[PDB]
């Protein structure tokens, strides 16, 4: 006659667990762990240890609110000597005293979630059940049978476990990086993204499909995206391009995704104001990689987008060079979107790797939607059949642009423009360091290769001796005036007596075009035979302060007209206006559970004085929240601004301290540092 057995307490060895599984930050009060891999698990009993001869060991979990073994969100597997032949196994590895040593193995297709873990042990035809406790299952870029798999650590770490990196932003010929604290192992970021995944609209809809299908990275790649600002109701962000975020965070002002996750969650899901486009896909790269899916977020200079894969975009301006149309979609000075790596059952073999995912709702046929996950090499071969809006990725970075001048007859005129090329400059932070790596490559072939004549054809594309660009001196800082030239070569025997139409209006970073902050304008301009001509354009604090955008973006436009052949050339450019530097002094020895104090400052660069003066600072592993400080006195033209934030880093390790600058006339200034910290000893 045997006595039941009687379970004390359950161990699920959250700090060896979560150190195997790439989890230690994720394991605070719950077990989070990947699949695809085993995991320790240990069972105290009272009196007496599990006998193989006379206990029956049966374990069982669920995740779904329909749990199904035929879904695969439940599975019930017995206790073994060795591992058996199925997808959840458990296995003792040793026993001593009166406790238990398991390793629990579930499948590398395991759909991730919240898991309630079950035992059922009968001895001797008594039986009983207990709850041991709850566990998160993530996608696992280490595990070889799972879709995620990444043969490199060093790109783990990169897309996965790196809580901090860079949106590059600014323009084409000055690219900009913003340091940005993604925070997926910040403290509920976990539960939020559950939370996310759990109130989207497929999961209202059947729940139990949902849940079931969370076992690709495809499905949730897409559900993520479609919620972070597509979802009407529940969607993380609510965006706004017409420069009024006075009642909400302007989407300029962030410097992390922690804080609009928190802010969503915390007002019962409704749209956190204010976020573009490197937002959205900034939000979306903390979900997918709280998640476990590897991803990276990604930017395209002079971006064809929101006009309907449209190949060619046809502008028509008039004699000044303005485009008239009101019609027209202007082409993006930038544009952001996110890479996740997986494999792609679901299509052709070979098409495993990264899959872009645009975050940012598009006009399409049917509606206004984001762009679900197709494969990258499938837009550089030119293979828009594959599937997920393979049409419009593709034309977000092989756009044709055609520019007419309208004549006084009422016929159009083509001119000449070599300043502008779409898809340009295609950048992400580089592996395990802070320089930016151009993946143009990746998107498209050389330009006249015999691959890009292969790739167009697949894609059904194949679309006077003077030059003019756009030009300036050096770097032009925010709140100064500065000079841009009209730069025109003249490499013939001919001499040309010319119009020259010089126009600087700020713009913003999707390319809404704002008022004249400059204008020059030359009806007779004489440019002699082989030479060079420089025609300055002088540009104004005053004159670009009341309608220049966060960005810190202007446009140049230059029209030349050569009137006896009729000729237009045309040259554009945007320009980044260079924010003060934020000097940042670290203070103390940076150790863990230590505290550490940090400086930051900056320089006026505005003749005229700054009001509402506010530091904002944050970083995963440096602190906890984020910390405010605001100074009550204005700062006047030549003065400095300087305060001081007290932190406490509880994680050791390097991690990116992100600082934001906010005043009425100053907005959106970025700095940010790296800091070390070391063992608490
Ligand atoms: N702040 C700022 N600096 C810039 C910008 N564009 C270029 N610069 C910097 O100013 C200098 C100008 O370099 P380029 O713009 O590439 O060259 P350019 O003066 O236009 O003349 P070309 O080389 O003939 O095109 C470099 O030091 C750039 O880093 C901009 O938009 N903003």
């Amino acid at each position: 006659m045997a006595e039941e057995l009687v379970l004390e307490r359950c161990d699920l060895e959250l700090e060896t667990n979560g150190r195997d599984h790439h989890t230690a930050d994720l394991c605070r009060e719950k077990l989070v762990v990947r699949r695809g891999q085993p995991f320790w698990l240990t069972l105290h009993f009272e009196g007496r240890n599990y006998e193989a001869s006379v206990d029956s060991l049966t374990f069982s979990v669920v995740t779904g609110p329909a749990p199904s073994q035929e879904a695969g969100t439940k599975a019930r597997f017995p206790l073994r000597d060795a591992v058996e032949e199925g997808d959840w196994t458990a296995t003792v590895v040793d026993q001593q005293d009166c406790t238990l040593s398991l390793q629990l193995t579930t499948p590398a297709n395991a759909p991730i979630g919240l898991y309630r873990l079950s035992l059922e042990a009968s001895t001797g035809y008594q039986g009983s059940s207990f709850v041991l406790g709850h566990f998160i299952l993530l996608f696992n870029a280490w595990c070889p049978a799972d879709a995620v798999y990444l043969d490199s650590e060093e790109e783990r770490q990169e897309y996965v476990l790196t809580q901090q990196g860079f949106i590059y932003q600014g323009s084409a010929k000055f690219i900009k990086n913003i340091p940005w604290n993604f925070g997926q192992f910040e403290d509920g970021i976990l539960d939020i993204c559950l939370i996310l995944l759990d109130v989207n609209p497929k999961f209202l809809k059947n729940a139990g499909r949902d849940c079931s299908r969370r076992s690709s990275p495809v499905y949730v790649g897409r559900v993520v995206s479609g919620m972070v600002n597509c979802n009407d109701d529940q969607g993380v962000l609510l965006g706004r391009w017409d420069n009024n975020y006075g009642d909400g965070v302007s989407p300029m002002s962030w410097i992390g995704s922690v804080d609009i996750l928190r802010r969503w969650k915390n007002h019962g899901c409704q749209r956190v104001k204010y976020g573009q486009c490197w937002v959205f896909a900034a939000v979306a790269c903390t979900v997918l990689r709280c998640l476990g899916i590897p991803t990276r977020v990604v930017t395209n200079y002079n971006s064809a987008h929101d006009q309907n894969s449209n190949l060619l975009i046809e502008y028509f301006r008039n004699e000044f060079g303005e485009i008239q149309g009101d019609k027209s979609e202007m082409i993006w000075n930038f544009h952001c979107w996110v890479e996740s790596w997986m494999t792609r059952p679901d299509l052709q073999p070979g098409y495993e790797g990264w899959q872009a995912l645009d975050p940012t709702p598009q006009e399409k046929s049917e509606g206004t939607y984001c762009c679900g996950p197709v494969p990258v090499r499938a837009i550089k071969e030119g293979d828009l059949s594959t599937k997920y809006d393979a049409p419009f990725v593709f034309a977000e970075v092989n756009a044709d642009v055609v520019d007419w001048i309208q004549q006084d007859d009422g016929s159009v005129h083509k001119s000449i423009n070599r300043s502008l090329i779409v898809g340009l400059k295609i950048s992400t932070k580089s592996v395990g360091r802070d320089e930016r790596e151009d993946i143009t490559h990746t998107y498209k072939y050389p330009e006249g290769s015999s691959e890009e004549r292969e790739a167009f054809t697949r894609a059904n594309h194949l679309n006077t001796g003077m030059a003019m660009r756009i030009r300036v001196g050096q770097s032009m800082n925010m709140g100064s005036d500065f000079d841009v030239f009209a730069h025109i070569t003249n490499n013939t025997a001919e001499e040309y007596v010319c119009r020259l139409l010089l126009c600087a209006r700020t713009v913003s970073y999707n390319g809404i075009l704002g008022p004249e902050c400059g204008t020059k304008y030359l009806l007779n301009l004489n440019l002699e035979p082989f030479s060079e001509k420089s025609v300055p354009l002088c540009i104004l604090y005053e004159k670009y302060r009341d309608c220049l955008t966060e960005s810190n973006l202007i446009k140049v436009r230059a029209l030349l007209v050569e009137p006896v052949i009729n000729s237009y050339l045309l040259a554009e450019r945007d320009l980044y206006l260079e924010n003060p530097e934020i000097k940042i002094r670290i203070l103390g020895e940076p150790k863990q559970k230590r505290k550490l104090v940090a400086e930051v400052s900056l320089q006026n660069p505005l003749p005229v004085a700054l009001e509402g003066c506010t530091f904002t600072v944050e970083g995963a592993g440096l602190t906890e929240e984020q910390k405010t400080v605001e100074i009550p006195d204005p700062v006047e033209a030549g003065e400095e601004v300087k305060v001081r934030m007290d932190l406490l880093p509880l994680h050791m390790g390097l991690h990116k301290l992100v600082v934001n600058f906010e005043s009425d006339k100053l907005k959106a200034v970025k700095g940010f540092r790296n800091v070390i910290i070391g063992p608490a000893l």
